[PDB]
């Protein structure tokens, strides 16, 4: 009835594209095809991701869209609304104004950046995962490179879609991946979790490279023999114990989410 009369079609998601205002290419390339905007109706800086009429990832572009309505959390980047009736599509959402978590890490004021907003950073970002793994869905792609830092520290995970140097390679970021996703291509929350440790890594070292001193070729068989990287400098021991537990070599030793965040508050209570 008057519903279905006031809302005759699309669903309250799908916005005008006209409602943004499009300005530059964010990140000069490094998040793809993705623009800041200005959503007019609320003076309200935006992300817009867009593919425009010929492409082949038409439908992958769509699951997102799709994926994303279906999701909502504090630390999950927030859909603002879609364009999905004619190309060029768009998904758009919240803009963080201080840009990717990795970049953040190795550019900021550690004055600032003291241990307790690094514990809060990850505890946050603990917290977005542990809410897909209640949700039944995967990340795929976990990274310090794929978070976003907005105000007040608040950190939330992102999902830049972007396989296609050496980060990616034949596409799989081969530092970031578990064991099992290497040898067998095989991706559950588990392998997530392991990606998290290396996350938590490059949290504790603000945004170095891991696996420093060695070569890529070579980490599978490393890790197999037994090799984990070494404790950061000035890393709580509570902190790399957690790293080595979303470490442990078969999927089911790893710690959930849920527990990996108990974790991160029990620091909280114990320091
Ligand atoms: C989760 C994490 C991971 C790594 C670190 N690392 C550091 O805190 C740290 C310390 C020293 C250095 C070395 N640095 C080299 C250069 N000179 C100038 C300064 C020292 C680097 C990182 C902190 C944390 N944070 C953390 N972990 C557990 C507990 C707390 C915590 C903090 C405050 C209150 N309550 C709990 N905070
Ligand atoms: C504009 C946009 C469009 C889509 C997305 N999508 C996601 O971030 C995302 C997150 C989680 C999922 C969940 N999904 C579950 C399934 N597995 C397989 C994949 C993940 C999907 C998409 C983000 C953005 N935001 C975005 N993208 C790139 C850069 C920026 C950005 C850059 C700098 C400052 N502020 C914002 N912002």
């Amino acid at each position: 009835g008057t519903e279905n009369l006031y809302f005759q079609s699309m669903d309250k998601w799908e916005m005008e594209r006209t409602d943004i205002t499009m300005k530059h290419k964010l990140g000069g390339g490094q998040y793809g095809e993705v623009y800041v905007g200005v959503w007019k109706k609320y003076s309200l800086t935006v992300a817009v991701k867009t593919l425009k009429e010929d492409t082949m990832e038409v439908e992958e572009f769509l699951k997102e869209a799709a994926v994303m309505k279906e999701i909502k959390h504090p630390n999950l980047v927030q859909l603002l609304g879609v364009c999905t009736l004619e190309p060029p599509f768009y998904i758009v959402t919240e803009y963080m104004p201080y840009g990717n978590l990795l970049d953040y890490l190795r550019e900021c004021n550690r004055e600032e950046v003291t241990a307790v907003v690094l514990l809060y950073m990850a505890t946050q970002i603990s917290s977005a995962m542990e809410y897909l793994e209640k949700k039944n869905f995967i990340h795929r792609d976990l990274a310090a490179r794929n978070c976003l830092v907005g105000e007040n520290h608040v950190v939330k995970v992102a999902d830049f879609g972007l396989s296609r140097g050496d980060t990616y390679t034949a596409k799989f970021p081969i530092k970031w991946t578990a064991p099992e996703s290497l040898a067998y291509n095989t991706f559950s929350i588990k392998s997530d979790v392991w990606a998290f440790g290396v996350l938590l890594w490059e949290i504790a070292t603000y945004g170095m490279s891991p696996y420093p001193g060695i070569d890529l070729s070579q980490v599978y068989d490393l890790l197999e023999k037994g090799y984990r990287m070494e404790q950061p400098e000035g890393c709580p021991p509570k902190v790399y114990e957690l790293m080595r537990a979303c470490w442990k070599w078969s999927p089911a030793d790893r710690p959930s989410f849920a527990e990996t965040h108990q974790a991160f508050e029990t620091m909280f209570h114990d320091s």
